[PDB]
């Protein structure tokens, strides 16, 4: 005998309510039933023994999960510490950087930068004064790998013909909305040519695609565990090289571990493992996860394909249902994860204060299609969410790029090709009825 | 009805029966019965995650927060949750706007909790030096009168320097030793003075009237998961409304943040993707607490007099003391602390000078020598628990351990009558060098 097939099958061993249809596990992942299982074994020894439990084997455990995800990840142990989450990660790079006297410091980052992590940007300037400052690089999607790499080396070459200094860049692995892989290699590439700090934010990364961390050699990259890893909501891998560990000075938030102003476990590894009471299960099942998906089911790469072959294969179908298209470039190199983007057969039309000229094949693309005006764009786009919660019990989440709603599915090891024929009809339905005005 | 309390009331605890609990104050347990209503959180999120996180989170965490604000007598509007103690204290040092002029001033005790004082370190760090710190030294047994005699010296001694004394952090109940502060009195000084009372409350909620209205304080912070029975990973966050502007971004940085139901509530709501089942079960701790064990004035009640009694109990049997001054304000709350019957030799760097009365009550006591206090302290935090299944935190000061035991509503004068006799043999051993 061998690992468990995929598809539908497999939700057997997931805790997900069956009337329920999880289109969207990029966004909070889960986790299967024996993981939710390791979870209330480490509460149920936090409790029997609270304090000999949670200070001498939280260390132990925390160390039995780092050494199984730097494994994973193919890195050195004494790289990689546990966080809360992904926005936790990100602020503890942007908040520990002594940026440079002279004020010139810039951060580099592309418009589709996760929310969080872009308003974390706002007001670490905000805090710091003003020392720093950031420019932000707006993306064009579909975006081709050389044209998002072209616009990066046009913003440091502008960045610099205007005195400043190009500091540091966050990078994502595989972005948020639209949920499309990035070419992080690249430009982490040329951040080491121009030595610029590399912030690599790849929340959508670990479970799902490699990272190939020791090949690019970035200087700080986050992933969320909870989101394609099966660990329990509330982790995240921080991975730091020993080359830059110094740089993180503080933890968030500060804590026993900070030192102000031998030869065993390093000062930044034992300032991770006590950073405020909170509970720390989650960190505890990494360990479970990795064992589980590789003992029951086929491994990492068996995982990671599956997705990503049924994210293509499933895109396309519902592409084909509703009469349009897939996020893809001309490279295929969009959809390298688990997650697909399909835009819906309207439009909304010019906004006045804001608007658009798409490119021939844009408005080509359009001819035809159904068009509601912008007044009523985001009551549309709020409509859909109750109906597919209320009437359907799924929920997708739609990028709204320049006047096209593209939904963004993401596929998984339970999920087959039969669930995107009903996302295609879901959202056919649900099309054919905002056409309709439903929404009023 | 209300339950009776004692060792009869652990039948609503799932705590180890091989093991003592002596030492709740430093991460509390929690009932069965709140178990499996952090259980059902978990298992509702993971059923249908998107609707239920992105949806209900919200309603859940007003739920608690019309509970916490109601057992606070402070309006719903005034609190909000974040993780522990710890991140509460770091939202307010890391949000304040320092004086241009760099002359603002942290003052706090040096019986700071350890995290909260490295804070004060980094912010210094990360602010470069437009703002610096002020360390109040503490003796214990510390008399209130003393200790707000050294707090106005120290703001009037912090102006004699060209600094302004800007902000000051209190605490309600000390973490070591465990000792009740008299924070009403500094507060009022603050508002006086105009220092921002930023009060470290960790030790609160649950087992001391916080007194909020009346002393009025700038912030507060208070772990529910500490004495309020409340799962792990939970602290009240209490801010007037007059100074919610002044906390411009949450720890760390989320989608609520506002670059230049409230803003201030709602942005607490989604600060990076957690487990926020522990929020969520505040209301049913609460409510649990009413009306299984009779309320929150029953508890408290219970606790504190079991310290005293239970404490002293201690202290008869080492034949030493318990830490407490004349006006017995001290042993306000449910932990109290007692004497070990040893001392420790004069270390030679850093000598401290007894008062008489300190080397009287030392006087025929076993010693060890200074270069072995740290290995005693390790060998009986090692012993307590492989050989007594027990933990208990002991504090160092003045040459002397001070052992800190944590009353509880599930233990009784029988579990302080053990950990008398277990310490005793303890420091019968470590006077025959078994440490070595
Ligand atoms: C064991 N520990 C949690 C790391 C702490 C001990 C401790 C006691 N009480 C608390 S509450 O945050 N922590 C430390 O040693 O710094």
């Amino acid at each position: 005998t061998g690992p468990l097939p995929f598809g539908n099958s497999l939700l057997k061993e997931f805790v997900l309510d069956p009337a329920y249809r999880n289109l969207n596990h990029g966004s909070f992942g889960t986790i299967p039933s024996a993981i939710q299982q390791k979870l209330r074994s480490y509460q149920t020894a936090a409790e029997a023994r609270p304090c000999p439990f949670l200070r001498y084997q939280t260390p132990v455990l925390l160390d039995e999960s780092r050494a199984a995800v730097a494994n994973l990840l193919k890195v050195p142990v004494e790289t990689v510490v546990f966080v809360a989450n992904a926005t936790m990660g990100v602020n503890t790079v942007l908040r520990n950087i002594v940026w440079s006297a002279d004020g010139k410091d810039e951060i580099l980052y592309f418009d589709t930068i996760f929310g969080a992590c872009g308003k974390t940007i706002d007001y670490v300037i905000e805090d710091k004064r003003g020392i720093v400052s950031s420019r932000c690089i707006p993306l064009i999607y579909p975006a081709e790998d050389d044209d998002v790499v072209a616009a990066f080396r046009d913003a440091i070459k502008k960045s610099r013909e205007e005195g400043k200094r190009p500091r540091l860049a966050v990078i994502d692995v595989v972005s948020s909305m639209p949920g499309v892989r990035f070419p992080f290699e690249d430009i982490v590439k040329i951040c080491k040519e121009e030595e610029i700090i590399s912030c690599v934010d790849g929340a959508q990364g670990i479970g799902m695609v490699d990272l190939k961390i020791t090949e690019t050699d970035p200087d700080f990259l986050i992933s969320n565990c909870h989101k394609w890893l099966f660990t329990p909501r509330g982790c995240a891998v921080f991975y730091v090289p020993v080359r830059n560990q110094h740089l993180i000075r503080s933890t968030l938030p500060t804590s026993h571990g900070f030192v102000p102003q031998a030869g065993n476990k390093s000062a930044f590894v034992s300032n991770f493992e006590f950073v405020g009471t909170v509970d720390n299960s989650p960190f505890f099942c990494v360990k479970d996860a990795i064992k589980w998906r590789e003992e029951v089911l086929g491994g990492e790469e068996r995982i990671m394909e599956y997705m990503t072959k049924l994210a293509r294969e499933g895109g396309q179908k519902v592409a084909e249902i509703l009469g349009t298209r897939v996020l893809e470039n001309s490279t295929g190199t969009l959809i390298r994860c688990a997650m697909v983007n399909i835009a819906l057969p309207f439009v909304v039309g010019e906004d006045p204060k804001a608007p658009v000229k798409l490119t021939e094949k844009e408005e080509k693309d359009v001819e035809g299609l159904y068009e509601i005006p912008h007044e009523e764009a985001n009551m549309a786009f709020k409509w859909m969410y109750n109906v597919l919660q209320d009437e359907f019990n799924t929920f997708v989440p739609m990028t709204f790029h320049r006047r096209r709603f593209w939904a963004r599915l993401s596929a998984q090891v339970y999920l087959e090709m039969s669930d995107f024929e009903w996302a295609g009809k879901t959202l056919k339905e649900l099309c054919e009825r905002v056409a309709k005005g439903e929404y009023k």
